[PDB]
């Protein structure tokens, strides 16, 4: 009962300082610390919110029996909210100011978990040594339910906040490995399907460039949807750039050593690019400045062998 009591008071304080970073993120101020994404709060969240679906069913057990242990059922909870909270706040300015609207969903899910929580303990309270048929045995069974309810639904917005988060990212994933087995068919021993002109090689190699900014940029931004445009983008720039390469290399007008070239700069050229890619996903994962910096180097060096491809293109005619 006394429990009861201090955490009720406890849980009005947790909520409260729920309600100021509702505020901070309404005002598009709650910020990231660093470069932090949800990536590294998510684990921390799910961990505390299923240790209190445990905690749930000890206030449930505890309700009868010892003034004791309805006490340590209740404080332990506290506790467990107490980090819940702290957690969700942490991941919900890990998602940047610049989503307000998404870190308020997630503050209000784990605030409706408090206030579940607040309901949970006083209906233990209600029941504090209750027989089996007293209507509060049956009221502590619901509110322990509408207490998981809460918690599932908090793990459900997370998996939602989390799936938005990576939806570029895995994308771009699935487009390294379409440009792996386009790289591989590109390399087989096998002709292509027909021969075609150095213009149309000139053309397509001339696409990555195009490409090559469009990953710059989007890893810069990190801007989910730009990442996705950017896989799809990717996935046919290079598929283009191969296919007209290797169509153009084996045309049977093309000295052997200028088709060697070809070939080996088309290589060169998507390796280039997936090193520029994974970078884009490894500066995804921590976007600081100078993880986005870097993402120069990799378009120079990819533009690099753009120019190989060029001049190889230009000796074949």
């Amino acid at each position: 009962t006394q429990a009861c009591i201090t955490a009720a008071s406890a849980v009005s304080g947790i909520i409260a300082d729920l309600d100021t970073t509702i505020m901070f993120a309404t005002a598009g101020t709650l910020n990231r610390e660093g470069a932090e994404t949800f990536a590294d709060h998510r684990e921390g969240i799910l961990k505390t919110a299923k240790v209190l679906v445990e905690d749930t069913k000890v206030l449930v057990q505890n309700a009868a029996g010892s003034q004791e242990k309805l006490a340590q059922a209740a404080q332990s909870s506290v506790a467990t909210i107490t980090r819940l909270a702290d957690v969700v706040k942490l991941g919900a300015a890990s998602l940047g100011a610049e989503d307000p609207e998404t870190q308020v969903v997630l503050i209000n899910a784990v605030k409706d978990v408090a206030k579940a929580l607040g309901d949970l303990i006083s209906a233990t309270k209600a029941a504090a040594g209750k027989v089996g048929d007293d209507p509060a045995v049956w009221q502590l069974k619901n509110s322990a339910k509408v207490m998981v309810t809460n918690v599932t639904s908090l793990l459900k917005t997370v998996k939602a906040v989390e799936d938005e988060a990576t939806k570029g990212t895995r994308a771009l994933e699935a487009t390294t490995e379409h440009i792996r087995q386009e790289l591989a068919v590109f390399c087989s021993p096998e002709p292509p399907a027909k021969t075609s002109t150095p213009e149309d090689f000139i053309r397509m190699t001339k696409g990555i460039t195009m490409a090559t900014a469009k990953a710059v940029a989007a890893g810069n931004s990190c801007r989910q949807e730009d990442v996705i445009a950017t896989a799809n983008l990717s996935r046919r720039a290079i598929a283009d750039m191969l296919r007209a390469c290797k169509e153009a290399a084996f045309h049977p007008e093309v000295a052997p050593d200028v088709r060697l070239r070809a070939l080996h700069y088309g290589r060169e050229c998507a390796n280039g690019y997936l090193e520029l890619l994974d970078h884009v996903l490894l500066t995804l994962q921590k976007p600081n400045p100078d993880l986005k910096q870097q993402l120069t180097g990799h378009s120079k060096r990819v533009a690099g062998s753009v120019t190989e491809l060029i001049q190889a293109a230009e000796a074949m005619k």
